[PDB]
């Protein structure tokens, strides 16, 4: 306990209500990501979050909307720690969570993942969004 003004931004930002983030929480979260400080407990807290049980699968849908906008609006260092961090990344590509209504959450960690990954291969497409994104990169 004792969090950081960052600290709560990222975990409110990735909480178990609802799998939407808020558009004022991305944008906080990547002109935080430019602070060293910031960085490291963002992208910590960002570590756990993907690492959770399947019953808190929001938990993991969020932290992986904060990276795709993290890496497409962020600071390069948000690209650099999910090429070190792929492998959970990659694992949740074949995420699975069918909840007490038998309906497929999964498929939205799933297609988050799948997301991300294909983003992090097109070195292309990263880069020119990354231009257009972030004056003056």
């Amino acid at each position: 306990m004792g969090s950081s003004s960052t600290q709560v931004l990222v975990r409110n930002a990735t909480s178990n209500d609802n799998h939407q983030v808020s558009k004022d929480s991305l944008i906080e979260l990547a002109e935080k990501s430019y602070d060293s400080a910031d960085f490291f407990e963002i992208m910590d807290m960002l570590d756990k979050r993907l690492n959770d049980k399947g019953k808190y699968w929001r938990h993991i849908a969020k932290a992986l909307t904060v990276i795709d906008y993290l890496i497409r609006f962020g600071s390069e260092n948000c690209v650099l720690w999910c090429r070190e961090n792929l492998y959970i990344i990659k694992t949740l590509k074949e995420f699975r969570h069918e909840d007490d209504e038998g309906i497929d959450q999964g498929q939205i960690v799933r297609v988050k993942a799948k997301e991300l990954t294909a983003l992090l291969s097109d070195d292309e497409r990263l880069n020119e969004e990354r231009n257009m994104n972030i004056k003056g990169r």
